[PDB]
């Protein structure tokens, strides 16, 4: 179990045969002023204490990521990663008045902007190319190089030295494991700027990407140097057919890889539009807790708990248990937070008003039926879902960041509340609710 270097003869041949979708521009093919905008901007989100260790989630265990990151991107686009959804702090693409930011942070965003929309240009170029060697449509690559969002990392290897040894190819210690991205759309480019802050095998001060073939721990991996303002890509099926990581060197070091984040169900927009679609089903002359639903067809109440769902899990909790942390960087969320959470209460108020339903004395049993077969799977899922993010709320690793980082656990309510119409705990409500499907035929 072996890997290759530049350093090696075969290194070139085995990169043409083995990683071809792999591609690297030197900081050199960079100019002066790019890296120098980028660099300051990297510092400058930096001293404002912007990026934050992420508190994901891997095999079930709660675990704090050695790199310290941040999202930033098109307003309202959201990035999904080890059960953790990166909201942007957004950066002024077109058509877009931000408002949300300190001076300084605004215009760190603005040069993220800049490199994304440079990168995106190689990345065009190298798919051409690419293209034209596979012949020895263009929707389809300039869709493949859309960047919508990069995600920054910054380690300080001096002052997080708990790092692992690379396991299979003895590439030494690693800031990320082996890994295929997730969440990004099929086919699509990744284009990562490194900057690193200043024998046999790979060189253990200087920074590398290291590649490998999914399942394959016998053809050699590669293990790229990465110096300042260095850029690769991987191209195509590249992210899919191979596996990544990151080596550590022993100087701090930021990067930003520019994604094309499969956001068709991770937007603000498709999650309101999601909510406006449940809430058709309820009364709405005026806004109170009298809230009256205009059908109880099953498939319309089916899809209002789905809907009710993915606006408490994917969205709310996911946001509150960052901790509001970027209320630091950007208020681009707050309002919009504000709003599902509204919508969502709301929800709470239409479950209510089915539970109301479903215990209606006229109600032949056989509606009722259909009822509760269309809501339980969902009323199950929130349940268990509830459970595990509190869990995840209160782990004990959770527990031990800051108060600008406490995970918040959000919404949540005592017993004792008379303004939720329902409790936060739905176990005897699920078992009533399963009790009376199995009752006497
Ligand atoms: O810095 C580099 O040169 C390489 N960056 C990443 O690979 C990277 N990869 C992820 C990533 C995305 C999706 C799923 C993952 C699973 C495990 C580890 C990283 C993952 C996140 C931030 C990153 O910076
Ligand atoms: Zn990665």
């Amino acid at each position: 179990g072996s890997h290759m270097t530049p350093k090696d003869d075969e290194f070139y041949q085995q990169w043409q045969l083995k990683y071809p979708k792999l591609i690297l521009r030197e900081a050199s093919s960079v100019s002066e002023e790019l890296h120098k905008e980028v660099q300051e901007a990297f510092l400058t989100l930096h001293k404002h204490g912007c990026l934050f260790r992420d508190l994901v989630r891997i095999q079930g265990k709660d675990l704090l990521t050695p790199v310290s990151r941040i999202l930033i991107g098109n307003p309202g686009c959201t990035y999904k990663y080890l059960n953790t959804r990166l909201f942007t702090v957004p950066w002024p693409v077109k058509g877009s008045n931000i408002k949300h930011t300190e001076a300084e942070i605004a215009a760190a965003c603005e040069t993220f902007l800049k490199l994304n929309d440079y990168l995106q240009i190689e990345t065009i170029q190298a798919l051409e190319e690419l293209a034209a060697k596979e012949k020895a449509d263009e929707v389809d690559i300039k869709s493949r190089a859309a960047y919508n969002v990069t995600l920054l990392n910054f380690m300080d290897p001096q002052k997080m030295p708990y790092l692992k040894e690379e396991p299979y190819f003895g590439m030494g210690k690693m800031a990320v494991s082996w890994h295929h991205d997730e969440n990004l759309v099929d086919r699509s480019a990744v284009a990562v700027y490194s900057y690193s802050c200043e024998l046999e095998g790979r060189d253990p001060d200087i920074w590398h990407v290291g590649f490998k073939i999914s399942w394959d721990i016998e053809t050699p991996g590669l293990a790229i140097p990465l110096h300042q303002g260095d850029c690769y890509f991987m191209l195509d099926d590249l992210n899919a057919t191979h596996q990544h990581c990151v080596l550590a060197g022993s100087q701090p070091r930021f990067s930003s890889t520019h994604r094309v984040a499969e956001c068709s169900t991770g937007t603000l927009d498709y999650i309101l539009q999601r909510c406006q679609l449940a809430l058709q089903n309820v009364c709405d002359d005026v806004d109170n807790d009298d809230v009256s639903l205009k059908s109880f067809e099953p498939a319309v109440l089916k899809q209002g708990e789905e809907i009710h769902n993915e606006v408490e899990f994917e969205w709310l909790r996911q946001f509150w248990f960052q901790g509001n942390r970027y209320r630091k960087c950007t208020d681009w969320w707050c309002q919009p937070m504000a709003q599902l959470e509204a919508l969502w209460k709301k929800m709470e108020g239409v479950t209510n008003a089915v539970l109301h339903e479903v215990k209606r004395e006229g109600l032949p049993v056989e509606q009722r039926n259909e009822i509760l077969t269309a809501i339980l799977a969902s009323l199950t899922a929130r349940q268990n879902l509830r459970r595990e993010w509190h869990a995840r709320c209160q782990s004990r690793i959770a527990r031990t960041l800051p108060a600008d980082q406490k995970p918040e656990c959000r919404p949540y309510w005592e017993k004792d509340d008379a303004s939720m119409p329902l409790p936060f705990d739905l176990t005897d409500i699920v078992s009533e609710l399963r009790g009376q499907l199995l009752e006497a035929k």
